[PDB]
């Protein structure tokens, strides 16, 4: 028996401390990296809960077993200057992430698919607690976000999947896939950075219109 709620600011040092038990330790590029101390992390994690959109699953006990953490995204301005994420940060292993994602970006812009949205949503962080698994916790968080999005009149919500295993969930929850990279293929500086297991096969972004 579980809740899902909206992440209040008061609520960023119990997010932080379940993601360092969890999502640190276990998404697969974080732990193919192993991670460790990641302030940059803990950064990444609390920037867009003001943003209101962000969700935790809370079981009887009151301890959060899941959450997903959600950021608007607004389409790029005309005079934009674009930035790599990864140009500001000192962490060696979270900064092969950023740069990662930066590729991505460079490769694919998600408003090019929608040319008349201004703002979209954008799962950032979804974490279960192990314990909590295969029990459509990821799902509730999900869907959750499509009440915020209803209310906004927000049309599509974007996710970035860093492995098969997490996009399969969301083609689940009725997303389809928009880009895809192998990790075999991210070659940025010529040569292969990421080789986690056959099964993770590289990112996928997942798109759904709500
Ligand atoms: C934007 C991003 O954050 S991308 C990175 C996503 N996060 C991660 O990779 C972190 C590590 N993974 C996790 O935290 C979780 O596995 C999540 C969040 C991806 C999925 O959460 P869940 O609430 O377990 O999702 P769900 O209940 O749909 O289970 C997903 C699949 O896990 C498998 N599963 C079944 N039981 C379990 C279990 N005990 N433990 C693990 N996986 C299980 C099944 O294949 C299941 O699919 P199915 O139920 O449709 O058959």
């Amino acid at each position: 028996p579980y809740t899902i709620e909206l992440i209040q600011p008061e609520d960023g040092e119990a997010v932080i401390a379940m993601l360092k038990t969890f999502f640190f330790k276990d998404e697969p590029l974080n732990t193919f990296l192993d991670l460790g101390e990641c302030k940059e992390l803990e950064k990444y994690s609390l920037k867009p809960l003001p943003d209101n959109c962000s969700y935790k699953a809370v079981n009887k006990k009151g301890e959060i077993i899941g959450v997903f953490l959600n950021g608007l995204m607004r389409r790029p301005s005309p005079d934009d200057v674009p930035e790599k994420a990864a140009d500001s940060c000192e962490h060696p292993k979270f900064k092969k992430i950023l740069s990662l994602m930066d590729h991505v970006e460079e490769q694919f812009n998600i408003f090019d698919v929608y040319p008349d949205e201004e703002l979209i949503l954008d799962g950032k962080i979804l974490s279960v607690d192990t314990n909590y698994r295969g029990l459509g916790i990821a799902g509730r968080l999900t869907e959750r976000a499509y009440e915020y999005m209803r209310e906004n009149g927000i049309n599509v919500y974007h996710v970035l999947c860093s492995s098969h295993y997490s996009a399969r969930v969301m083609e689940k929850l009725g997303f389809h896939e928009v880009f895809r990279m192998q990790f075999a293929d991210y070659k940025p500086q010529g040569e292969v950075v990421f080789k986690p297991a056959a099964p993770h096969v590289g990112i996928q972004v997942m798109a759904k219109e709500v």
